[PDB]
């Protein structure tokens, strides 16, 4: 298991435009097009994105090279946060995954403003960075993403994704 086939898991794929679980137009694999209620907002996005006129529609390739960019960016965005920096540079190649998913999910600004339990996790006190990382909007909105997440953070393990 490695962080795109985590990723690939909790967010699946779509070839065609979506609502993902907040109401946002999406496409591929949770690629966020734009946070406007406007599907014609969305399809010139997705086409800015793309580089061709897709008419909503793009193949699996296309939708892998968007996943690719936004793994790479995220981790990017987790180096240059002066937050996230050091707890991910404490913590051991599965539990960097389970950061990185969350960035990917919520962005790093989200992330940034888990004040505690990032400093739980930082201090390796997995059971207390567990409990704290549940009493979020997040985990109450999207629970079974969340407890996998969780559970990989307390564990150190990929068992809630196998
Ligand atoms: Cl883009
Ligand atoms: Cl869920």
């Amino acid at each position: 298991m490695n962080i795109f086939e985590m990723l690939r898991i909790d967010e699946g794929l779509r070839l065609k435009i979506y609502k993902d679980t907040e109401g946002y137009y999406t496409i591929g694999i949770g690629h966020l097009l734009t946070k406007s209620p406007n599907l014609n907002a969305a399809k010139s996005e997705l086409d800015k994105a793309i580089g061709r006129n897709t008419n909503g529609v793009i193949t699996k390739d296309e939708a892998e090279k968007l996943f690719n960019q936004d793994v790479d960016a995220a981790v990017r965005g987790i180096l240059r946060n002066a937050k996230l920096k050091p707890v991910y540079d404490s913590l051991d190649a599965v539990r960097r995954a389970a950061l990185i998913n969350m960035v990917f999910q919520m962005g790093e600004t989200g992330v940034a403003g888990f004040t505690n339990s990032l400093r739980m996790l930082q201090q390796k006190r997995w059971d207390e960075a567990a409990v704290n990382l549940a009493k979020s909007r997040w985990y109450n909105q999207t629970p079974n993403r969340a407890k996998r997440v969780i559970t990989t953070f307390r564990t150190g393990t990929w068992d809630a994704y196998k």
